């Protein structure tokens, strides 16, 4: 779709089976979900943003359903303040900036 | 224009007459820009990231120049690791997310 910016870019994910809402975010290099039972490996990882950095759970190649649009690549698992689409997966799906 | 989201989606801004680079980021409700000497007045606030909050001083109606377009609005200054547009000020220039 076309989504303009009035309000917040939410849609609905899907991960590890299950409904979620998310923030697609250009200023995001990766993605961050909040705390969540998600079957893979993962390893420990840091990420920052504005106010500072978190510790959060990174797992490589989860699939992940995008507003119906598929993308398989690294999801962050960890307490951040809203569920996060992030560049790394923006890419997979196609999203493009314009105007 | 369109603006692919590989790297980070910088552009050229120019506020309180200087030039500056600045994220366009979907994911921000407002707009952040490093510590500068703004004239006027100004209001106290906090802000909150995917870290924790930082305090900044609120700026309205404020002119901006993004990428070539022209607008105005309230601009947030503070201590930021990047310069990042907001959708306060996204939605001025008819900026959308496309897939
Ligand atoms: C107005 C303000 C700027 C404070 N907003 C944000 O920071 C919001 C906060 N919400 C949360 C919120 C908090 C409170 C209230 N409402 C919402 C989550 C989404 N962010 C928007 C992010 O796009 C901001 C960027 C800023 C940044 C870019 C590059 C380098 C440093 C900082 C951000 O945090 N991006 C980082 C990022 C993000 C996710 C995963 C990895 C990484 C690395 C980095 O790219």
């Amino acid at each position: 779709p076309q989504i303009t910016l009035w309000k917040r870019p939410l849609v609905t994910i899907k991960i590890g089976g299950q409904l979620k809402e998310a923030l697609l975010d250009t200023g995001a290099d990766d993605t961050v979900i909040e705390e969540m039972s998600l079957p893979g490996r993962w390893k420990p990882k840091m990420i920052g943003g504005v106010g500072g950095f978190i510790k959060v759970r990174q797992y490589d190649q989860i699939i992940i359903e995008i507003a119906g649009h598929k993308a398989i690549g690294t999801v962050l698992v960890g307490p951040t303040p809203v569920n996060i689409i992030g560049r790394n997966l923006l890419t997979q799906i196609g999203a493009t900036l314009n105007f």
